[PDB]
């Protein structure tokens, strides 16, 4: 049918825009948010208060990777696995990640951790991308303490 | 092509599973570790230590069970959205959860968080289930302070 063709193209052109970010490394971030709608969002779903930290509109996207460069300097994505569903706009990526944190008022680190990520399209670019981590991944990379759940009572 | 036709077939009869584990709550959830390979492995790929809790083998997955029906009485998983792929033996899964936590040694609680699954089939049946999800909100359930990334020298 004329909607399946046109369902079909658009998860072949969206899956090459998701392997274009997932590979984007070094002074090219910089120009990574041109990936996405001019009102896109993306940013971090999984952070230490509960909260997203989501960053609104293309425009706040490129301002943001001036940042993400200087304290993610080398920031690789690795092991990378892309998931077509069936919705023609929506991905899903499971991946890691590994680069050095230096991270404002921390000590200089090595942040690596495995990643999951959604990708979801409008009119051939990002509308929105959210990341999803273990945050005491990077509590460990900040020498941050990470509690412990006491096991002792717990089956083997 | 018959390998279209074997890979649509396989896509769809993986999906009741999927959506059958999903929505199994109450007692029923006794009887959950049958949806598995007798081989096949489930738990929680998120934890404190950044190492997965892998429960490994049906019997084991079913003993698994009766405990945590007692330590998370009344568990439902809400808001499920589920993703098939471009192999019909791998689905995703976004939903919330919520339910008491009854931990041992620790205050009777409240846990609500988000949650990614991923189920790979082999021969209708699940092989492996992972869970992903922030601890971060189940140390607060659990009453266990969260430490918090100071953000005075971040971006706005
Ligand atoms: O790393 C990140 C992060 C978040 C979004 C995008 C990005 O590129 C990096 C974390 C934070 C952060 C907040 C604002 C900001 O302008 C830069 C950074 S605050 C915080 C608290 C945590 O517990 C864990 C991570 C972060
Ligand atoms: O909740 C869970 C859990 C894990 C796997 C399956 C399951 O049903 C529940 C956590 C833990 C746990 C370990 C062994 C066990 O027999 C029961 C529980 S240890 C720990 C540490 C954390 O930081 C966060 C969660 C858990």
């Amino acid at each position: 049918t004329s909607e399946n063709r046109a369902q079909v193209a658009a998860r072949q052109h969206n899956r090459k825009i998701v392997e274009q970010y997932m590979h984007t490394r070094g002074e090219a971030r910089l120009k990574r948010h041109l990936l996405f709608t001019e009102d896109g969002v993306g940013g971090l779903w999984t952070t230490d208060s509960g909260q997203p930290i989501a960053i609104r509109g293309r425009e706040k996207l490129g301002e943001h990777a001036v940042w993400s460069l200087q304290c993610f300097p080398d920031w690789v994505w690795t092991d990378i696995q892309i998931f077509e569903t069936q919705d023609p706009n929506w991905f899903w990526v499971e991946c890691r990640g590994e680069g050095a944190i230096v991270f404002p008022g921390y000590p200089r680190g090595q942040y690596r951790n495995h990643f999951l990520h959604s990708f979801r399209f409008e009119n051939g670019l990002i509308k929105e991308q959210r990341e999803f981590m273990n945050p005491c991944e990077q509590f460990r990379s900040l020498g941050i303490e990470v509690p412990e759940v006491r096991r002792d009572g717990l089956p083997s």
